[PDB]
């Protein structure tokens, strides 16, 4: 149950606001399309109907804000709980930071061998205050959700 503050639904309704081009509050097929078509995109109708039919609660045949906004949120938050989860398998002493040798430790039983220059390259392409770890706020970051 979407929970959200202004600004994420500031981001969900621009979301919304650039599917919906004549703005009349709801997105058709046809303006779905354009979109796709648009990001490079090569849809058929039967898929364009089957996008908008798996998220019109009311079978209207159009998404709409309310229907838009639940599945979004849906989606932002299994993401946000898989990368909770994820910092909790780099993390294997609790302390809140992911250092290299952390991150390394599990690359080697994740089945893949890095030498120390690829950790390092790894816990600094997140890093965000050169401390040479990562912290849970830097890992959301590198992990934009998904
Ligand atoms: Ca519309
Ligand atoms: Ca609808
Ligand atoms: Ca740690
Ligand atoms: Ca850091």
């Amino acid at each position: 149950a979407d929970q959200l503050t202004e600004e994420q639904i500031a981001e969900f309704k621009e979301a919304f606001s650039l599917f919906d081009k004549d703005g009349d509050g709801t997105i058709t097929t046809k303006e779905l399309g354009t979109v796709m078509r648009s990001l490079g995109q090569n849809p058929t109708e039967a898929e364009l109907q089957d996008m908008i039919n798996e998220v019109d609660a009311d079978g209207n045949g159009t998404i709409d804000f309310p229907e838009f906004l639940t599945m979004m949120a849906r989606k932002m938050k299994d993401s946000e709980e898989e990368i909770r989860e994820a910092f909790r398998v780099f993390d294997k002493d609790g302390n809140g930071f992911i250092s290299a040798a952390e991150l390394r430790h599990v690359m080697t039983n994740l089945g893949e061998k890095l030498t120390d220059e690829e950790v390092d390259e790894m816990i600094r392409e997140a890093d965000i205050d050169g401390d040479g770890q990562v912290n849970y706020e830097e890992f959301v970051t590198m992990m934009t959700s998904k």
